[PDB]
């Protein structure tokens, strides 16, 4: 399903966003 | 369900927005 | 439509993530 | 090394997603 | 055809992301 | 290895930019 693929992408982008936030903060902290 | 996928997407995009704001602040400071 | 709009908003979010990743990486630039 | 490589892999994966979503958009047109 | 291939490309991209987030996790630990 | 990662990232963002242009046009 397309609906399901878009939901899985959304979730994966959220996990990337938060991981990048962890890197950003570790380098600056 | 499409309804459920769109609700989960909505939530993921809001969480992404927040994470990118936190990154922006870490890289400026 | 609902599908079209969801895909467009995801596309845009992915572009903003791409940019943030690029700017983080710039830490290692020489 | 390890961060650089992870971010390059993510960059490439997001490009692959971007292209797939272009293909979906056009297929539904 | 077109949709099948797009979903296969997304599947593969999400696997690459999954692994890259594990690499980030390990690099920050 | 770092130099090459940054080059590949740069290129991925150009490819992304193009894909989003094609999405925008397809949704017309």
């Amino acid at each position: 399903e397309i609906a399901q693929a878009l939901k899985e992408i959304a979730k994966a982008l959220k996990e990337i966003a938060y991981a990048l936030k962890e890197i950003a903060q570790a380098l600056k902290g």
